[PDB]
């Protein structure tokens, strides 16, 4: 039997395109499969999110794989819960509770905070970005105004390609005039080795100086640069390479070639690319156990068009969402725990710090406990 | 989006009409690609949008003008989410400029479920860090 | 390739100290230790 599902790529987006169909090939039983269906689009613009949301309204999907920027988040979180049709996706998460999207993404903000009170911080200046978000911002900015530290946020997505080094270095020149030697990235991954190459250069990486890379993939970007230096670049990881699976993963990702998967040939995989490899055991654990129950999902057989006076639901799409709720699975991630919001809980986050030889996990950080010393 | 589409099918001119945080990104998308001109009384969108006119002028640049003016450097901030983030956005950039220690508190997020207890426990821990000048900013409502 | 091997073990702070020796002084790339703060004589014949 063959479910119809969407996939919604960016353009560049090779590597997390590419895990998508290790799922594919691997975690399809043979009971059954599920028809991919990839449509490539640019994230940015909303008119084009707009134009393949309701394109596979029309083909009819039942589940919605995809990426969505903090430029067209409100596009799809308001048209799901007006079309019933639930969507599941690596992205950042949203702010508060918005129904039907599934969160693959586990949320970060107390760790940041759980990791400051580790290290006893007063004065950490929080880089951030646009484009990620700023929900992160918003939560250790009321908590530090609650525990009373510093807190010198200032913007850096603002810059342009033509300029980028005259500002990176005015920016460190301020942080070295209010004497501030404890500084927070926030980005993705594309912005964080482009600060770390302008702090290479203006020379903040000796002893005395800390850092906390602060989005999920920590070894991703790299970190032969600022390793020998003297810099403690503690970070925050998930996808944890001492396990049995991810071990097993990374045999398998090495043994696939570059021009059929771009970025296979490498030993280690983007955070991203990762929670889309789980991502599609998710998928794929919701149908089977929706067809064990033998709950009928019955299709409109031509649907038409998105833009009708009022939109009819189908309420076969309710089954598909307690479907996708209802999953408690292994992943490369961990214990995959999804509530009734859409999101992760009794998940752990590896701390984990840079000695010399490499990166060192020190520790674990779930819900239940913020620090754990993992060996007078 | 429908009241979108469903003007640009009668064959409209240009587009007056409001929007909130939440669509502020569906309207600038459409009206870029579609070359339909919108004039709008909302908040000024973040940075350049083409075929997009806001009416209301900026307020960064007169609330950074009234600060310097007069002569502040310890002030909390009660922002609202839904009139955007841009003003939170421009007064951080010039806390590292001249030793402004803000402190920027949310409300936007205390509703109707919480609403006494809530507001007074945020005066208080202005008050036992003895916070003076507070620039509450939001819409009227939130004002009232 | 030392001063790649010194731009990567950090020893370009204010605090050191350097003399490229050669002849040659501009004709190395100094944009890798420019910025940083470590005070860089050279000796240079040809000059523009």
């Amino acid at each position: 039997n063959s479910i119809q599902i969407g996939g919604l790529f960016p353009r560049g987006a090779d590597q997390e395109y590419s895990a998508f169909r290790v799922g594919m090939v691997q975690f399809s039983t043979s009971e059954f499969r599920l028809t991919p269906h990839i449509d490539n689009l640019e994230v940015a613009n909303s008119f084009a999110v707009t134009n393949a949301f309701c394109s596979q309204f029309s083909r009819g999907v039942y589940a919605i794989f995809g990426f969505y920027d903090k430029k067209s988040v409100n596009t799809i979180t308001s048209f799901c819960g007006t079309l019933h049709v639930s969507f599941i996706t690596p992205s950042f998460p949203t702010d508060g509770t918005h129904p039907f999207v599934i969160q693959m993404r586990p949320d970060l903000k107390g760790a940041l905070l759980s990791l400051i009170e580790y290290y006893q911080w007063d004065k950490f200046a929080y880089l951030y970005d646009s484009d990620r978000g700023l929900s992160t911002l918003q939560a250790v900015l009321d908590s530090a105004a609650e525990k009373k530290w510093q807190v010198t946020a200032i913007n850096v997505g603002n810059i342009n390609n033509d300029k980028k080094d005259e500002t990176y270095r005015s920016l460190f020149q301020d942080l070295e005039l209010k004497k501030e030697r404890r500084v927070i990235l926030d980005c993705e991954r594309d912005k964080v080795n482009d600060i770390v190459d302008q702090v290479i250069t203006i020379g903040k990486h000796v002893k005395g100086y800390h850092y906390i890379i602060a989005n999920l993939g920590f070894t991703d970007g790299d970190l032969l640069k600022i390793q020998f230096g003297g810099a403690e670049v503690s970070g925050f990881q998930i996808v944890d390479y001492d396990d049995s699976l991810v071990s097993k993963f990374i045999e398998r990702w090495s043994t696939l070639e570059e021009k059929e998967y771009p970025g296979a040939h490498t030993a280690t995989i983007k955070y991203t690319s990762a929670l889309t490899y789980d991502a599609v055991q998710v998928m794929t654990e919701a149908f089977r156990n929706l067809r064990k129950q033998r709950i009928e999902i019955s299709r409109r057989g031509n649907a038409g068009d998105c833009l009708a006076n009022p939109a009819v639901p189908w309420g076969q799409g309710v089954e598909i969402e307690r479907a996708l709720k209802q999953v408690q699975v292994e992943g490369l991630s961990g214990n995959i725990k999804f509530d009734q919001n859409g999101k992760r809980i009794n998940y752990t986050i590896n701390i984990m710090e840079l000695k010399t030889n490499g990166p060192r996990k020190i520790g674990y950080w779930s819900e239940v406990d913020k620090m754990v010393l993992t060996e007078t």
